[PDB]
């Protein structure tokens, strides 16, 4: 459906978008971060709203983005007095806004997007990516994950589409081995039965060696679901990868899809997985007719922006 990505963030949008321009990502609406306002803007993109992209990145531009960098402070606390305390950022926030203005730049023909989205590429490329073990990888943040003896990683911060249009609006070299290390690392960095991707990585810095990240459970759960969507959206899923993905997938089938997957036991959630999984699933190796879960049925703000999001990478890669 060529209208679909509009109808679904007619619904979004009305759930979700403050005139203020400030995206509600949390139950009792005290809260906005940069991921949120990111996918906000995304989804105003690719729906052709104008009116409702402009007062998001406003909101964001003025609220969120740093001064002596061009990244985003991760979260807003409304009624907070700082509302923004902590300065540190969230890569993928970064990304995901830095790709929806390259895309409003091009639909919206307004070259102050694509300035603003470059200038958010430059300093996530110098900021944010660095050297561990053999490869070059992008930092989930400015603060707390590089440690003495490895850094931390989170794959699903890798938003495909936004790296390879870092590249094409930039021509900066660097972005390269970004991409590509990206990909080894995806291919590389999966645990347990099914070979599946962490919610968070630990690379040895000296060795390289990949391992579970011990600050939080040992999961593939709310964050890692994003790996395949974005790999598959970049046209950029490996066979082997995907076959992975796709016997995982089926092991459970529609009506019993994981919220989170323990890697070093195979345990997993006592409860399924948000509506917004099993759009994942469908578009990566799930036994499916395709017709994707529909936000009207949204049982919260993370399956609405996840379904969203695929709604996108569906429109984009298949061209």
């Amino acid at each position: 459906a060529p209208d679909a990505v509009a109808q679904q963030w007619a619904i979004f949008r009305a759930k979700y978008l403050r005139p203020s321009g400030r995206v509600v990502d949390t139950g009792n609406g005290g809260e906005s971060h940069s991921e949120g306002q990111g996918y906000g803007m995304l989804f105003a993109a690719s729906a052709g709203d104008l009116a409702s992209f402009q007062s998001m990145w406003m909101w964001a531009r003025t609220n969120l983005q740093h001064t002596n960098d061009k990244l985003f402070s991760w979260r807003f606390l409304k009624g907070h007095q700082p509302p923004v305390p902590d300065k540190n950022n969230a890569t993928d926030g970064d990304l995901l806004i830095a790709l929806a203005l390259g895309r409003a730049g091009k639909r919206f023909q307004r070259p102050d997007y694509i300035q603003d989205a470059m200038a958010i590429y430059g300093d996530v490329l110098n900021l944010m990516t660095m050297k561990a073990g053999p490869y070059v990888v992008l930092m989930p943040g400015a603060v707390g994950f590089t440690k003495k003896d490895s850094v931390i990683l989170n794959l699903s911060y890798y938003v495909m589409p936004s790296l390879l249009q870092a590249f094409d609006l930039t021509a900066d070299p660097r972005w390269r081995q970004v991409m590509e290390d990206g990909i080894r690392l995806v291919s590389a960095g999966r645990f347990g039965q099914w070979r599946l991707p962490p919610d968070w990585l630990a690379v040895n810095r000296a060795t390289g060696a990949l391992s579970i990240a011990s600050g939080w459970p040992p999961r593939f759960s709310y964050d890692a679901i994003r790996v395949p969507l974005y790999f598959y959206w970049a046209h950029m899923l490996a066979p082997n990868v995907l076959a992975d993905f796709t016997r995982f997938w089926n092991n459970f089938g529609a009506n019993a899809l994981p919220g989170w997957v323990d890697l070093t036991t195979g345990a997993r959630s006592p409860y399924n997985a948000p509506p917004g999984y099993l759009a994942v699933a469908e578009c990566t190796g799930l036994d499916s007719a395709g017709e994707l879960p529909t936000l009207d049925h949204a049982p919260d703000y993370y399956s609405a922006a996840l379904t969203l999001l695929v709604y996108i990478a569906r429109a984009e890669e298949t061209i």
